[PDB]
């Protein structure tokens, strides 16, 4: 009711240019969206032979969110789902409850692809037409980083902001976390 249970962790680790900036660390909620939990925790893994690693944040803006997860074209025209190349919105029974909830980028209804975003706000005039997925367990003060990053008009980062590495981690058990924002 006013917590989430999750089920998987992923980790994306930051570099800002040539400096290494750290790891974000995200939980999933996989018995709430499966679908889309396991679409972005395959290509958080590049199990299927493509995915997040080496890809960039090219979209950022101040006090609303951080975008990422084209790596096909890396300007937000591109990128993929493990299914083909969009699927529909699971459902949105998560909302962008405050800064660090993950929720996936669209090109409108029903059309995910591998595009996501980590808010840096509450961002309730997204609730409804942007499936939420996962919260930040750790790291926020790297996602700030890369919030905070300088950006050519139309919002690219000027220094490149690439996911260096990325995969999941081993979770012991599910466990709850309140629907509210990271601190």
């Amino acid at each position: 009711k006013e917590m989430a249970t999750v089920t998987k962790k992923v980790y994306f680790d930051i570099a800002i240019g040539d400096k290494k900036i750290g790891r974000i660390e995200i939980g999933l909620f996989g018995n709430d969206v499966p679908k889309t939990v396991e679409n972005f925790r395959a290509l958080a893994t590049g199990e299927k032979g493509f995915g997040y690693k080496g890809s960039k944040f090219h979209r950022v803006i101040k006090d609303f969110m951080i975008q990422g997860g084209d790596f096909t074209r890396g300007d937000g025209t591109g990128g993929k789902s493990i299914y083909g190349d969009r699927f529909e919105d699971e459902n949105f029974k998560l909302k962008h409850y405050g800064a660090g909830w993950l929720s996936m980028a669209n090109a409108g209804k029903d059309t995910n692809g591998s595009q996501f975003f980590i808010t840096t706000v509450q961002t309730t005039w997204l609730d409804g037409r942007h499936v939420v997925f996962g919260k930040v367990l750790s790291g926020m003060d790297v996602v700030r980083k890369i919030e905070q990053t300088s950006t050519h008009p139309g919002d690219r980062p000027k220094q490149s902001v690439e996911i260096v590495d990325c995969g999941e981690l081993s979770l012991d058990a599910p466990f709850d976390t309140p629907k509210e924002a990271v601190a």
